[PDB]
RNA sequence: CCCUGGGGGGGCCGGGCCACCCCUCCCACGGCGCGACCGCUCUCCCAGGGGGCGGGGCGGACUGUCCCCAGUGCGCCCCG
């Protein structure tokens, strides 16, 4: 006698941040040389000392 | 008008214009300079190399055989 499926009006909130964004080209290309610098600082200094 | 019934020329007067020299419109094309809009990006620049669009904000996320201090995007707002 009542199958109509009324719906809750869904609104109630407006917020938007839960997971990571995909990092860009210049952010990961500069992640590479930041590791290439950190490697050669422990190859030069930490083996000359 | 000219030469011997014949011959050779000049013509008759107004109208505008392609135009002929002097002043004026709209287009087509080409060049230089200027204005503002849209779109693109970083050079002159700046603290020989080097460091960029900066600078600031609301920020917000991220990076480092770990110089924990340094570095990189993106949203917005404003000038170059």
């Amino acid at each position: 006698e009542n199958p109509v499926y009324e719906k809750k009006p869904k609104k109630e909130v407006k917020k938007k941040r839960w997971n990571r964004p995909k990092m860009s080209l210049a952010q990961k290309k500069d992640r590479v040389a930041q590791k290439k610098a950190s490697f050669l600082r422990a190859q030069e200094r930490a083996a000359e000392s």
